[PDB]
């Protein structure tokens, strides 16, 4: 089918650009019911939990707002007192009692042991680390680097001794009754995994010395707090192999990547935009929302990444003179791809040039332009030229590339998946009477993906049927044994990435791409590429099947005969006879 | 039943039938019952904070369905992905040399999905050929 | 083979065969071994810019064609057999006129190269004048 | 401009007055030396001099500490809010290391990239 203008356009229509926008916060946690909740039951049950999610979402500012509207019992005074001139003890008191210094403390019991100093002429203050007004909000602390004496705190040495007094508190001490939140990254990084498994499992929590002379002994205690961890998914597993893990960090909070595209969640971006602080306009709001949608290369998904849309927001605001508009967000997305093109404006000299070899108009019989994307952000399009030769042979495909040691396994199994069908669907020989040579022809760098499955199968066949192949129409697509055409990724970048190509050698009126039809809701096309499909100087067509794109590659139908097909058959007839006379 | 008794739970008898059940489920055998006390405990104590301090079988039942939630992002993408066509999957029908085979993806809690899998056949030497492999 | 040649090197020696194959189809496959030597190299080669020296070298062993031995070959080669850009031009060519001068000038030396290359052309001084001469 | 990115040089240092200290023992960095203007760095030499990630903790988190010796009292000091516009500068290659790290594109956002080669016009003959 060949996809319209209409078909295509996915933006959002905008009315009053420049009204300033008006609009309350939403809660932490909009469109993140899953990890609300896991919150949640951690929060009433006690629990520690874990919060993942990819980088950039937002997931600590989230959090500490949702902590900030906790409210609990006003945390005890917290201690440290002697139990001997070697030792010290954590206590913990009913709050503000500690102003204080039978007697009246009646909870410290030990602190005995004070007891007969001049029954010998033998010649020491009780320590506070915390205390508190109120339960509300609770100690939140959020230790990023979580070195050892940042967490369990310190020992200092006043020439050489040392007592009660020169203890400083850490992390773990400040919040008790309340929340300790820490990197999963930090944790591994500064290797203080098992001293903090310690720490909650056994109650163990040693303050740091260096290297002498006398040190104190300094009792296990009880420890009051709610830990909760933070770090991504990939974060997490070095974490989880540790059966340890899972038995301490009981709740998984995950967040997901993406948002449904909503009326509520464009409404719910604007008021969180607003409270940052941005002048906001309703036309920077819609661009800002619809550009979500296209990181997310879903129609329907909005990205949910606040902090990446912060960003751009904040770039945006710079080229609006502080005020934030559908052209200034605009403009500073093309600027973004401004500040990234010097590899793809190399790519389109070499191309001019014919330093790279490409056609983009005319015909020719096993070739086409497949569509690659180059590994590194941000992760630009463009068309290889890929061609197929077809010879006498014994049932051999030959993926160049592959042998060669440039295709990756997921490449491979497309070529092998690709003969899979052709063994399969041509039988009349036998075997298949040919030697069928695939070379993506400038490539000197690793290949890997299964899109190009389609590109390779009808090139494939265009040399058995001897059938001239329009070369103004890039290909992307993933093939199945039976023919099928599946699925594939980097959608928008492909064919922008075509555009790019056609327009900087001078656009036909005819170019376009062919893609799966599996892909329809993937395309979020930047608004060149649309007018251009608005003007009829570019086109869309989206398939199912391997056969459909070659009828539109070689201008004609499979069958009808004279079909595409009865020309495959009579190649592949040919190339029989050749094999044996 | 005694044995979570004396840890402190305020446990009825369709509480502990749920969570006795769990455990034959846990280990995958019908005529046995996962020994892991402390993963029963951690559970239990999940199930007593939704039933409010009382642990019952509704509260274990809902206290199981939360942890398949928790967990669950990544077959929501999934499902999703196949509703969508992203992933084929065929559920009716028939056809020639398809099958849907079952697999598990191998991370916590080790969801199992069906795989699209097929067979083509052509005039050969005695060859079989796993693409995968 | 014996473990010089690179990736990029195999891959051009395996574009080159895939144009012979096709390109050569009466006997159906091709009837013939060719053994392509860089004869005096000790040493790791690697890139497809000898892919045309390559090529017509394999047509003049299977023609028996006597080829001019005072013009030297870069180009990369495509399935199709068209000749495409390759690198480090400038010193290719100065390079054949060392050794050409070196042994003394016939006057019909040169070099055969890919007209894709033609703006990389920034030849030194006493390169161009012998070509003016 | 900072071309060697060691600890004590980034962020400053602490001598010690026999066995003691206090504020006025306190020696500033590159860090403290850039409010309110410009810290220029290396790529290359946060790596290789390993503090690529007590500089993120610089300007994610304020935190700015002074160098010590491996004893015998230290002192607390504050994080506080950090002025400072810093460039970076290096290589493609000298960059990979770091954009692997999510953190860095996040702290990084405007890539000032020069083009190696220049067209071949009068302006730039004259220019040059
Ligand atoms: B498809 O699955 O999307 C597709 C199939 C290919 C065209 C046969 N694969 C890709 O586009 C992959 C993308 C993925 C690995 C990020 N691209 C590559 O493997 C590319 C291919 C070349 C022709 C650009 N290889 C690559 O990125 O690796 C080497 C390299 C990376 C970055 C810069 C320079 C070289
Ligand atoms: B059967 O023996 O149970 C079965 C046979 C398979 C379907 C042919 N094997 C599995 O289900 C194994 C389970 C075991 C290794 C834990 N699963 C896998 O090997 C899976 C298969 C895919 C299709 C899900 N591979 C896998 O888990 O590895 C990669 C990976 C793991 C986790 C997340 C993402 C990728």
């Amino acid at each position: 089918m060949r996809l319209s203008y209409e078909a295509l356009e996915w933006r959002t229509p905008i009315e009053n650009s420049t009204e300033p926008v008006s609009l309350p916060p939403p809660p932490p946690f909009f469109g993140q019911e899953r990890a609300r909740e896991a919150l949640e039951l951690a929060i009433r049950g006690g629990f520690h939990a874990y919060l993942v999610g990819p980088p950039s979402l937002g997931k600590h500012e989230a959090l500490l707002a949702y902590l900030s509207t906790q409210s609990v019992e006003t945390p005890p005074d917290l201690l440290y007192v002697p139990l001997s001139e070697r030792k010290v003890a954590v206590l913990t008191l009913p709050s503000g009692q500690e102003i204080h210094l039978f007697q009246r403390f009646p909870q410290a019991r030990a602190y005995e042991a004070l007891r007969r100093y001049a029954e010998t002429g033998e010649p020491w203050r009780p320590n506070l680390l915390t205390s508190s007004s109120s339960g509300t909000p609770p100690p939140i602390v959020y230790e990023p680097y979580a070195t050892a004496p940042r967490l369990f705190g310190r020992l200092d040495y006043l020439v050489w001794s040392t007592n009660v007094s020169l203890i400083r508190p850490g992390a773990v001490h400040r919040a008790q009754g309340g929340y300790l939140i820490l990197d999963a990254l930090s944790l591994k990084r500064e290797g203080t995994w098992e001293a903090f498994k310690r720490a909650l499992r056994n109650g163990q929590v040693e303050p740091v010395t260096e290297p002498a002379p006398a040190g104190l002994e300094v009792e296990p205690f009880p420890i009051q707090m709610q830990v909760i961890l933070v770090g991504t998914p990939e974060a997490f597993e070095g974490l989880e192999e540790d059966p340890a893990f899972s038995e301490l960090f009981r709740i998984r909070a995950e967040f997901s990547p993406t948002l449904p595209a909503s009326p509520e969640n464009c409404t719910a971006l604007g008021g969180w935009l607003l409270a940052q602080g941005f002048q906001l306009t309703q036309g920077g709001l819609t661009r800002l929302y619809d550009e979500a949608r296209r990181m997310a290369e879903q129609r329907d998904r909005m990205d949910a990444r606040l902090v990446e849309i912060r960003a751009l927001a904040e770039e945006a605001a710079v080229l609006g003179g502080g005020l934030l508009t559908a052209e200034s967000v605009e403009q500073a997305i093309a600027a973004r791809e401004h500040r990234s093109f010097l590899s793809e404006e190399e790519f389109l000299r070499a191309v001019q040039e014919g330093v790279i070899r490409l056609r983009t108009t005319g015909r020719a019989v096993g070739e086409v332009n497949s569509l690659v994307v180059v590994e590194a952000a941000p992760y630009w399009g463009r068309p290889a030229r890929l061609t197929a030769r077809a010879a006498p042979g014994r049932d051999h495909l030959i993926s160049i590339d592959r042998e060669a040691g440039l295709g990756g396994q997921i490449f491979h199994k497309a070529v092998l998946t690709l003969a899979g069908y052709l063994r399969s669907r041509y039988i009349e020989h036998g075997s298949l009477p040919v030697t069928i040579s695939l070379a993506f022809e400038q490539n000197y760098v690793s290949i890997e993906g299964d899109s190009a499955g389609l590109a390779e199968l009808v090139a494939a066949l265009s040399a058995i049927g001897n059938l001239p192949l329009r070369q103004d129409l890039a290909v992307t697509g993933a093939v199945d044994q039976t023919g099928k055409v599946l699925a594939v990724g980097a959608i928008n970048a492909k064919v922008e990435g075509f555009f790019r190509v056609c327009k900087a050698l001078g656009l036909s009126g005819t170019q376009g791409v062919i893609l799966p039809e599996a892909n329809l809701a993937n395309l979020t096309l930047r608004a060149e590429v649309l007018e251009a499909v608005r003007a009829g100087q570019f086109h869309i067509y989206a398939v199912e099947t391997a056969e459909q794109a070659l009828e539109i590659l070689a201008g004609a139908r499979m069958e009808g005969f004279r079909g595409l097909q009865e020309k495959i058959r009579a190649g592949l007839e040919a190339f029989a006879r050749l094999e044996e006379g």
